[PDB]
């Protein structure tokens, strides 16, 4: 009937607009895309902000899943659209259409991985939990091995919590701070005023964003073949293009 869809507040994928009520309080590339896919489909939606405000992972001693991908495998959504990477981890529990989005770990500063791992002065770290945290600590490749060994031991706190706090902490460091983060967030802060942070070097890996669904749900198939076709009309495109540089204001 109502399909029930779970996100999280992350701009500019979803954002509250800055009167209304159910899905017109919500704006945002995300907000798009999944009025773009229920056309598609052919279904009628309910968007629901994820109550622990996660994206998905799977308690090491309780071994239950948090966040959007908890909601989807304990059945309490039927479709979770939002900027929640693909991983291993997370597809042997849930599926994901082919990405709306492509993305890679990168580097944003007021070069290479591999220089600021073999530097000392300017300090660097990733969110306190999330893929690219756990790209870090779970990587078998050298040179972040070196970044990782060094960010979980360095003091004070290399952390952030949120994508504000690693901005914010890059914008007051004065070139001492380099934050490590997903490059579509990177391109995104770049148009945002003081217009005042970079991205530097190629990407770290390479993944993308997915819509997903439980594990043999039905809506599965037509949500792949509806991204499949947003992408090749160019909509999917032109979607990150108003939210990014349309919607620049650098
Ligand atoms: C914004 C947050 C916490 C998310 C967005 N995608 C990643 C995820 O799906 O884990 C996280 C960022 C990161 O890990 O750098």
């Amino acid at each position: 009937k109502t399909v029930v869809v779970t996100t999280i507040l992350e701009s500019p994928y979803v954002m509250m607009k800055k009167m209304l009520e159910g899905n017109e309080r919500y704006e945002g590339y995300c907000v798009d895309l999944a009025a773009e896919i229920a056309k598609h489909c052919g279904f009628k939606y309910k968007l629901t902000i994820v109550g622990d405000g996660k994206y998905g992972a799977r308690d090491a001693d309780t071994k239950i899943w948090n966040g959007m991908v908890g909601e989807l495998v304990y059945g309490k959504a039927d479709i979770a659209i939002a900027p929640l990477t693909i991983t291993l981890v997370r597809e042997e529990v849930i599926d994901f259409s082919k990405p709306f989005m492509s993305l890679g770990i990168s580097i944003m500063i007021k070069e290479s991985a591999e220089d600021l791992s073999k530097q000392t002065e300017i300090a660097y770290g990733t969110l306190d939990s999330g893929s690219t945290k756990e790209f870090f600590r779970r990587s078998k490749i050298a040179v972040f091995d070196k970044m990782w060994t060094y960010m979980r031991s360095a003091e004070p706190s290399v952390f952030v919590r949120t994508t504000a706090e690693g901005v914010a902490r890059v914008r007051k460091s004065k070139g001492k701070y380099a934050y490590l983060l997903e490059s579509t967030m990177n391109e995104y802060i770049e148009q945002r005023k003081p217009c005042d942070t970079m991205k530097v070097g190629g990407n770290l890996d390479s993944k993308g964003y997915g819509i997903a669904t439980p594990k043999g749900s039905s809506l599965g198939n037509a949500v792949n073949l509806a991204v499949l076709k947003l992408n090749e009309q160019g909509l999917l495109d032109k979607l990150k293009n108003k939210w990014w540089y349309d919607k620049g204001e650098c």
